[PDB]
């Protein structure tokens, strides 16, 4: 919808007109930068811990950290569900830090009239509007219910399945301040249920994603008054507004539009160190969940979810659900279509400055440390010598570690049995740590011939680290055979 037309002006005595004019000039005289009134200044990252590598079990873990910035301007103000009833169209508030904190100070002044309008489908330009004489919380909310009932009784049958408007937001979690810049200060209230494990993520132990899923059934907006004084009761004066703290530092604003519906907050989590977790998470949410590829399928199998649901029930019931990632798409399924039983709750709203009816935007900036990890599984080299000859092996590799300042240290390693004559039947296993790379496997056999005493059987270089590399040699002095096979 576009904003509806203003109601007719209320009758005023000469001094009431004078007071209204004084209010107009006072508000119009308020000097401030609208682009800098509402701000959230997040964390400042002073330093980034160096890259480190360590061994844990059958794996080697590499943990990297990078400084990131989230800089974002939001026009949609988030709603803390517990105090959602305080959010209603036409409400007068101060535009300050408390609005950024998602608990704005409401101006306790008497009100004049306003026109509310709803964007439900099918309604005429006369049906979607209603005049509220005294714009209190009770009167506005009753007016909202009146509009909703009017739609249910004239147009509902003509529109059975009108899909909700989807407002979707997702982020890999790293810090509270980061997510506050993305999901508003209201995230803190939600996080009292979700409990994002920032500590474990910072240690590279787990990866978590936070999702905000809004299903908006309808929006109710308010007329934009041509005069700042139009929203105030005829008994309100400039002096009263000043005493209440309405000034250049705390500019007056009004809630121009409120989104009603159902909201689902999600906390996806896994212990996987894979770099495909995001893509895996994306698939488990969209229904694109393709079990054709087993890397994404494996992450999903070992991933869980926690869901906080608002406005998904008849009243103001709050649902909390835990489970496995594969069991989603059931929660996200419900609520896609608005119906009479589930009317929806306030979940978002926009604000306009009273001075020029300009849109109030929250300016967010936050720095955070992004922690990414990498897991390298240990491996074995299995040697089997069953040839009718004397054999000598030469097996080497590099092990990569990190100094205290994050720089790589490459140590060359040699098998203890290198250059030693071995008779069949010889078997041995070389245990390679996760940080081992560039595996070299060499083997020669003594032929006993004067022109060719030693004969090379194997000379494979720069081999990748696998779980089980089986090196076998057999045959005779004239006909040596070998195999270099993986994982079998
Ligand atoms: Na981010
Ligand atoms: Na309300
Ligand atoms: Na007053
Ligand atoms: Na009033
Ligand atoms: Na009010
Ligand atoms: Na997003
Ligand atoms: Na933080
Ligand atoms: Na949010
Ligand atoms: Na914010
Ligand atoms: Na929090
Ligand atoms: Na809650
Ligand atoms: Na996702
Ligand atoms: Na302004
Ligand atoms: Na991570
Ligand atoms: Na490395």
């Amino acid at each position: 919808m576009a904003p509806p037309a203003s109601p007719p002006a209320s009758p005023k005595t000469p001094i009431e007109k004078k007071h209204a004019d004084e209010i107009d000039k006072y508000i119009q005289g308020l000097d401030y930068n609208k682009n800098n009134v509402l701000v959230y200044h997040g964390d400042a990252v002073t330093n980034v811990p160096p890259r480190k590598g360590y061994k844990d079990g059958n794996e080697y873990i590499v943990v990297e950290k990078k400084k990131k910035s989230i800089n974002q301007n939001n026009a949609d103000i988030q709603v803390v569900n517990a105090i959602s009833s305080l959010t209603y169209p036409g409400a007068l508030v101060k535009a300050n830090s408390e609005l950024v904190e998602n608990q704005p100070d409401v101006l306790p002044v008497k009100r004049d009239s306003l026109t509310l309008s709803i964007d439900l489908p099918g309604m005429t330009n006369q049906d979607n509007k209603i005049v509220v004489k005294n714009a209190t919380k009770s009167n506005v909310n009753n007016a909202v219910n009146t509009l909703v009932e009017r739609w249910n009784e004239k147009y509902a049958q003509a529109y059975p399945n009108v899909s909700a408007k989807i407002d979707y937001d997702d982020e890999m979690a790293y810090s509270e301040s980061q997510l506050i810049a993305k999901f508003g200060t209201a995230f803190k209230a939600v996080n009292n249920s979700l409990n994002v494990n920032f500590g474990a993520i910072s240690e590279g132990k787990m990866q978590e994603e936070v999702i905000s899923f809004k299903q908006i059934y309808y929006n109710v907006n308010v007329n934009e008054p041509t005069r700042p004084s139009r929203f105030f009761g005829k008994a309100v004066t400039k002096e009263q507004l000043q005493a209440l703290g309405v000034n250049a530092e705390n500019p007056p604003a009004y809630i121009s539009s409120v989104a009603y519906g159902r909201q689902v907050y999600l906390k996806l989590s896994t212990n996987s160190h894979s770099t495909k977790v995001k893509a895996a998470f994306d698939a488990a949410v969209s229904g694109k969940s393709v079990s054709g590829d087993v890397e994404l399928t494996n992450i999903i199998k070992n991933s869980s979810f926690k869901a906080v649901i608002y406005g998904g029930s008849a009243k103001d019931e709050v649902q909390i659900i835990d489970g496995n990632l594969g069991d989603l798409r059931d929660i996200l399924k419900k609520g896609a279509t608005f119906n009479r039983e589930t009317p929806g709750v306030p979940i978002a709203y926009t604000t306009n400055f009273l001075k020029d009816n300009e849109l109030a935007v929250i300016k967010n900036n936050s720095e955070y440390i992004e922690t990414t990890s990498k897991a390298y599984t240990d491996g074995k080299i299995n040697i089997d010598h069953s040839g009718g000859y004397v054999a000598q092996f030469n097996i080497s590799w590099d092990e990569v570690n990190y100094d205290p300042e994050g720089n790589e240290i490459v140590q060359h390693k040699n098998w203890s049995e290198n250059n030693k004559s071995k008779l069949a039947h010889f078997t041995s296993s070389i245990y390679l740590p996760g940080n081992a790379r560039n595996i070299n496997v060499y083997a020669k056999e003594c032929t006993g011939l004067a022109w060719e005493w030693w004969r090379t059987v194997i000379d494979d270089r720069n081999l990748p680290l696998v779980k089980n590399r089986n090196i076998s040699i057999w045959g005779t002095t004239l006909y040596p055979k070998y195999s270099n096979k993986v994982d079998n």
